[PDB]
């Protein structure tokens, strides 16, 4: 196949050129993120059910919704949880790979069987499907200078200016609101109502006739009287657009002629449509958007336009209005792809380097460093036709991958070399000689190699999606290395190469390469003595091999499992939760003492602190806060006290102190679409009826004994609500008859003045904005308020609340929470330092097993994905075993010479198992990887003693011995510059201690300590089994 480049050696360099630019065309346009799409997709089902309670919400709603969406294609598990305000979020979470839009669409046609069993006002209030995910892209926060404008004056800005143009941007799935849209409020006042013998229906009824939009048709319209002149629409009421509009709505008239005014009985202005949630920054009243990202979008894209739009309306902002962005994820991203660029960089290097050492020849050994570029930009090409996405993940592939492609250029220049020192033929002639007796090794070791990363491909979940990026890169680059070797190597090989004189072997230079040449020629002698020796003992070997074989079996079972290594990402998450019952001002106290803890005692570290009063992970509640906080760039935080870890360990031990309340500071996950928090998460389920007060009952079992483990478990908290205490008032209708009081009046009075109530619509500056009333706050605060309300009866008289009511108090749940259908309690948790989730998701089993019969458990989130992981791995190492064992006998349909190379395999892995072990690295997803990049090379070491013994019998019939021996003796400096660049390729990812660090530690770890034995066991065993294999057969 080189014959046909050699005479034309244009047009290999055509070949070259062509891929060259595929490469760098596909690299100005493939999409670039960190990670691909590996979350499984989910999709969420919300309800409203509002002013009942969350049991009664479950009943009639959850329970209803949820029997129905059994028998949905590809559904991993379903989730759902109703609160006290009526609120019901269902999700729905799909195998990886599904197809989101026909997941939604499943989904879709599902919910209309239970759509009319739901309750009227649920159906009236609207339940969506939407496709959804529990990260953001991004947070832009949006603040006051000056303090000039309140909460909800900054939010109604962002809602009409911001939020339109934001939800519709570019590659943008979802935008949360941290705030409300403006909304005319009416604070109703009972005691003025009570002096105008008023009620809230009144006040109801006399804002929707006089705010209204009324068609009156046109005069002269169709069909017209014949002579008809003119045609003119008629204008009828129209939406009032002011305060002042709204403060002049006439009630009623009194006897004596005066006129009673809406804003004589209740003060009008413009508020948020709801005060549920508070957000500060730091300390500083706030708004902002939760830009969520579509699925299949980019990440880098829409931020760069997101940016861009902010630009944009920059222009017309008030007077102090500022943008801030507390989180971003597009600066971890940037710096995490340039790192591992600049590690690629390194490698190439350092690759050049090893090489230059042996070959001592800058244009001898400048020949196979140009084949890198050719197939590294090769490898994009292949990417782009694929349809994959430039990431770290396959940014690693490429950077593990620079060991491997190599070595077939590496060698080719050897035997070149070799020839010219063996004979003094000319290049163009010892490159002709080369190939016939290197074609085979060359093509073997690139397909055996190619062929262990292939059955990584073909495994489901979320891990399945990270093996999948390492497949496409190392088998592509594989298969452009074997391509760009055959076909650019014999070329420049016979061109640019000089002749090298015969006999000539470089021990009389006077640099330090003479040094280097006739130390290893004399270590070359003794080495090969040893071997001598030992294939005349093989029975003593046999025995440290087997040793070598259990160690690695012990090393295996001892080593902790993970998922996937935590990374400092520049944020991090801290929550507040107070006792039941506690208020919004509470909370907020709290918060502040939060927040002012991070400006002061890690002002150093931290940029800004954006809080929420009102909202949490654990459900909406006065009595639930959380906290972003941003820190400064990885550059100005050195060391290890300043990273994420360290700064969220000494800020829970210092929130531990704060009295009543519980506060948490953790860092977020691997991956922020799998889970709100990095640890495992519990679910705890009643599979038999045991009830609410049996399951929190061993839901508190569970946690006492996690508490008792503080060395393996720490900050182990449910994410439930604890119960909170209910003011029932009851309704005695037979009274209300005999006073002569309209029970929907009554309804309406209380759901009016204490819970609001939506009117109708009104137009502020052209936008429709609803109109809500309202109780004024001093008059619904506590349960002697309620005899401050009156109900106008049938006769005119006015009779209050007291006369026909009873009150008492109650416990109930504000949150019930279920798992695939049934009634179940979410624990979050976190392994203590030193440890790993894998040991944490051992002991939390352990302890689940002590509760009561009839409850079960489960994992979901991350914790389902670590499971998953862990049950696939033996299948992973079986079927790739098997794989490479039929791979090599194809090249010989001899079964010993596999069997021989296999030998090897315990000989890298025990490498990385105690490199490891060493490091205190984990058993996760990356280790994963790099065991099957380590039985690769392990072989591909072996290949290349096999290789060459076994032509010296079959085509120069020298003795099983006598080959070995001489075929070990000349590969002895390949598999030394082979190894050594690749020790020093992925050596930059084991020293590397930067931004993303976690990932290429685990990563660099791995591989390394495992070639390092791949290389130093190989060249004493290899013999070993090659002599005694084909002595047996």
């Amino acid at each position: 196949m080189p014959n046909f480049f050699i005479d034309r050696p244009i047009f290999a360099w055509v070949i070259a050129i062509i891929i060259m630019l595929a490469g760098g065309l596909a690299i100005l346009k493939l999409p670039v993120a960190q990670y691909p799409t590996i979350a499984p997709p989910a999709v969420t089902i919300s309800a409203s059910y509002p002013g009942a309670d969350a049991k009664t919400v479950q009943d009639t709603v959850t329970q209803v919704i949820e029997q129905n969406m059994n028998g949905i294609d590809n559904l991993m598990y379903m989730s759902s949880n109703s609160d006290s305000t009526g609120t019901v979020q269902i999700t729905l979470t799909f195998e990886s790979g599904t197809d989101a839009d026909i997941a939604q669409v499943q989904v879709q046609n599902k919910l209309q069987l239970a759509m009319p069993l739901l309750p009227q006002e649920v159906q009236q209030q609207g339940v969506s499907v939407e496709k959804s995910s529990s990260s953001f892209l991004m947070v832009v926060g949006v603040i006051n200078t000056d303090g000039t404008m309140t909460q909800e004056d900054i939010s109604d800005y962002v809602a009409a200016n911001m939020k339109d143009a934001i939800s519709r941007t570019s590659g943008v799935g979802d935008v949360q609101l941290f705030g409300s849209q403006y909304a005319m409020r009416i604070w109703m006042n009972p005691n003025e109502l009570n002096k105008f013998q008023l009620t809230p229906v009144d006040v109801i009824t006399a804002i929707k006739a006089q705010n209204a939009q009324v068609a009156a048709g046109q005069l002269g319209g169709t069909p017209p009287v014949k002579g008809q002149q003119l045609n003119a629409s008629i204008i009828a009421q129209t939406r009032l657009t002011s305060t002042e509009e709204f403060g002049k709505i006439l009630l009623k008239v009194n006897q004596d002629g005066s006129r009673v005014l809406l804003r004589d009985v209740a003060k009008i202005e413009l508020g948020g449509e709801n005060y549920d949630i508070i957000a500060e920054f730091n300390g500083q009243p706030a708004s902002g958007l939760g830009i969520k990202l579509a699925t299949g979008a980019n990440a880098l894209d829409t931020a760069a336009a997101i940016r861009a739009e902010l630009a944009k309306m920059e222009p017309f902002f008030p007077s102090g209005l500022k943008i801030v962005y507390p989180y971003d994820t597009t600066p971890f991203v940037k710096i995490s792809i340039h790192e591992v660029v600049k590690t690629l960089v390194e490698a190439i290097i350092l690759v050049f380097l090893v090489m230059y050492l042996f070959l001592q020849n800058f244009r001898a050994t400048l020949i196979p460093t140009i084949a890198v570029p050719v197939v590294l930009l090769g490898t994009f090409a292949v990417l782009a036709a694929f349809g994959f996405s430039i990431n770290t993940l396959t940014m690693f592939g490429m950077v593990l991958a620079i060991g491997l492609l190599v070595d077939d250029a590496i060698v080719v220049v050897e035997n070149v070399e070799r020839v010219m020192a063996e004979e003094g033929l000319p290049p163009k002639e010892a490159t002709r000689k080369s190939m016939g007796q290197i074609q085979g090794a060359l093509v073997g070791i690139a397909m055996v190699l190619s062929a262990v990363f292939v059955p990584m491909a073909f495994f489901g979940g979320s891990t399945g999606a990270i093996y999948r990026q390492f497949s496409i890169t190392i088998v592509s680059a594989m298969a452009l290395s074997v391509l760009v070797a055959l076909i650019l190597t014999p070329a420049l090989c016979a061109t640019m190469l000089k002749p090298i004189a015969k006999g000539d072997h470089g021990e009389g230079k006077k640099g330090f390469f003479g040094w280097f040449n006739r130390m290893f020629e004399k270590s070359t002698h003794h080495y090969t003595d040893s071997v001598g020796g030992i294939l005349r003992s093989t029975g003593r070997y046999l025995v440290l091999y087997l040793i070598i074989v259990v160690g690695m079996a012990y090393l295996f079972v001892r080593l902790p499992s993970s998922f996937l290594p935590d990374e400092d990402q520049g944020v991090f998450m801290t929550m507040v939760q107070l006792p039941a019952g506690a208020t919004q001002e509470r909370t907020q106290k709290v918060l502040n003492e939060v927040t002012h803890y991070y400006l002061t005692k890690e002002k150093n570290n931290v940029e800004s602190v954006f809080a929420w009063n009102g909202f949490g992970f654990a459900g909406r509640g006065q009595n639930t806060g959380i906290a972003f906080v941003s820190l400064k760039d990885w550059a100005d935080r050195p060391g290890e006290e300043n990273k994420v870890e360290a700064i969220t360990m000494r800020a829970t031990r210092a929130f531990s102190q704060i009295k009543d309340a519980m506060v948490f500071a953790f860092n977020l996950p691997a991956i922020v679409e799998l889970g709100t928090a990095t640890g495992f998460d519990f679910e705890l389920i009643d599979q038999a009826g045991l009830g609410h007060e049996k399951l929190t009952q061993a839901r508190n079992q569970l946690l006492a004994e996690a508490a008792k483990h503080p060395d393996m478990l720490t900050s182990v908290r449910p994410n439930g609500l604890e119960d909170t205490p209910q003011f029932k008032i009851d309704i005695d209708q037979e009274k209300a008859q005999a006073l002569g009081v309209s029970i929907n009046d009554i309804n309406t009075t209380l759901g009016a003045a204490w819970g609001g109530s939506y009117v109708n619509d009104f137009i502020d500056r052209g936008r429709v904005k609803k109109v809500y009333v309202m109780s004024e706050a001093k008059y619904r605060m506590l349960p002697d308020d309620i005899g401050d309300w009156y109900v106008r009866a049938a006769d005119g008289q006015m009779v209050p609340f007291s006369a026909f009511s009873s009150s008492r108090w109650e416990y109930g749940s504000p949150r019930l929470e279920r798992y695939n259908g049934l009634p179940s309690m979410e624990i979050l948790g976190q392994a203590a330092p030193g440890k790993s989730t894998g040991e944490a998701m051992e002991l939390m089993e352990q302890l689940a097993s002590k509760l009561p019969t009839g409850v079960g458990y489960d994992w979901t989130g991350m914790s389902y994905q670590e499971r998953l992981s862990g049950n696939q791995a033996p299948s992973l190492y079986a079927i790739s075993l098997i794989v490479v064992f039929l791979c090599l006998a194809a090249l010989y349909e001899s079964w010993s010479i596999p069997f021989s190379v296999m030998l090897v395999v315990p000989l890298g892995v025990i490498g990385a198992l105690l490199a490891a072990t060493f490091r205190g690295l984990t058993n996760d997803v990356y280790f994963q990887v790099g065991l099957l990049t380590t039985i690769g090379l392990s072989a591909k070491n072996a290949i290349l003693i096999v290789e060459f013994a076994k032509d010296l019998m079959d085509k120069e019939g020298k003795g099983l011995i006598e080959a070995t021996l001489d075929a070990v003796r000349m590969r002895l400096r390949p598999i030394l510059m082979t190894s050594l660049a690749f020790i020093l390729g992925v050596m930059p990812l084991v020293i590397s201690t930067g931004a993303g660090s976690g990932a290429q530690n685990a990563v660099g770890t791995g591989v390394m300590g495992g070639m390092v034995t791949a290389t130093v066991l190989a060249i004493f065993f290899v013999p070993v089994f090659f002599v005694v294999v084909r002595r047996r057969f």
